[PDB]
């Protein structure tokens, strides 16, 4: 009950998958404004090179319930379409959560891609994490993430 709580899903994409882990994973901060522009007010880098040990700042626009978060790039392997993530900061947390770990794979399908990601929500001591919590924070990430996709559709060019 006081564990960390990982979640697993797969799912195919008709994006390259050099355009979905730019779009994903390196370049997130760059995109999500444009994708999601009713969600997202801005994304920067604030700490690092774009590579291992990048902190990342995305805020969220007025009105919206969530402020900002920071995530750290923990692990990168862009030949393979691998990074490991880590929000580690943000009003979205709350009190009970210390950190989520994110782990995103991808590989070629055809013309396409085959996509995993790993989710961990690491429970501070003394804490637990709320499923219902989980489900909406996950519905809300998947959201995003065919947002991304629809964007990536409609501009071909991006990241190609
Ligand atoms: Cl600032």
């Amino acid at each position: 009950t006081m564990a960390a709580y990982t979640i697993v899903k797969e799912e195919e994409s008709p994006i390259a998958p050099h355009r979905l882990f730019k779009a994903l994973v390196l370049e997130r901060h760059q995109v999500l404004v444009k994708a999601q522009p009713h969600v997202f007010k801005s994304g920067e880098i604030i700490e690092g090179d774009g590579g291992v040990g990048t902190v990342t700042k995305i805020t969220f626009v007025d009105g919206h319930p969530l402020t900002y978060m920071l995530h750290k790039f923990d692990e990168i392997d862009a030949a393979n379409f691998y990074c490991k993530y880590t929000l580690f900061e943000g009003d979205v947390l709350r009190d009970n959560i210390e950190k989520v770990v994110y782990e995103v794979k991808l590989e070629a399908v055809g013309g396409g891609s085959k996509g995993k990601i790993t989710v961990t929500y690491h429970p501070k001591p003394g804490c637990t994490v709320n499923e219902e919590e989980v489900k909406i924070g996950e519905k809300k990430a998947y959201e995003f993430y065919k947002q991304v996709e629809e964007y990536l559709a409609a501009n071909p060019e991006v990241f190609a």
